[PDB]
RNA sequence: GGCCUGUGUGCAGGUGGUGCAUGGCUGUCGUCAGCUCGUGUCGUGAGAUGUUGGGUUAAGUCCCGCAACGAGCGCAACCCUUGU
């Protein structure tokens, strides 16, 4: 089950791979084909992966688990930094914290002197 | 009991040695700005990061990104004097 049709998937362009020059071998079984030193990942696999996803998260709220909501690169920042604001759920978008959750007692601490 | 004159007794007395056993105190590097730790992480391991690199400063002063995040001792200032 989805709700993103595949048209809205390729007018957004969430098809395209990086260039030749830096692609991952390792995603080579998901890429589909090569078009002008520009790779193209494998749409179908990524409905399946979406609803095994989709899955999991249902899941997860339904038995009631916070998610963070991590991405730092400059063109998505607002984007996430505004969804997560209205899904009302901790995230951070600018810069990476160093283990913040792994060493969760100094972050604490930090926590309480804000 | 306070006292001291004599016999003692335990005992006082030593600038006598030993600052390569020691306390305390002190000179220097140097009033130079650097010096450690908690948690975590890389390696296995000595250890490293953090403290780095760009910029800036009298200074580990501050900002930038980074497996680093913080904390401690330093520095700045809090003392005195001088200048209205
Ligand atoms: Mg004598
Ligand atoms: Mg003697
Ligand atoms: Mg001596
Ligand atoms: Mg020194
Ligand atoms: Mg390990
Ligand atoms: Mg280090
Ligand atoms: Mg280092
Ligand atoms: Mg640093
Ligand atoms: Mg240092
Ligand atoms: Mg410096
Ligand atoms: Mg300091
Ligand atoms: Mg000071």
């Amino acid at each position: 089950m989805a709700v993103v049709t595949m048209k809205q998937l390729l007018d957004s362009g969430a098809h395209f791979g990086h260039q030749t020059r830096r692609w991952n071998p390792k995603m080579k079984r998901f890429i589909f084909t090569d078009r002008n030193g520009i790779y193209i990942i494998d749409l179908q696999q990524t409905l399946t992966y979406i609803d095994k996803a989709y899955e999991f998260v249902k899941e997860t709220v339904a038995h009631g688990g916070t998610v963070l909501f991590v991405g730092t690169k400059k063109q998505a920042q607002e984007s996430i930094a505004e969804e997560a604001t209205r899904v009302g759920m901790p995230y951070v978008n600018q810069r990476w914290l160093g283990g913040m959750l792994t060493n969760f007692s100094t972050v604490h601490k930090r926590l309480q002197r804000l």
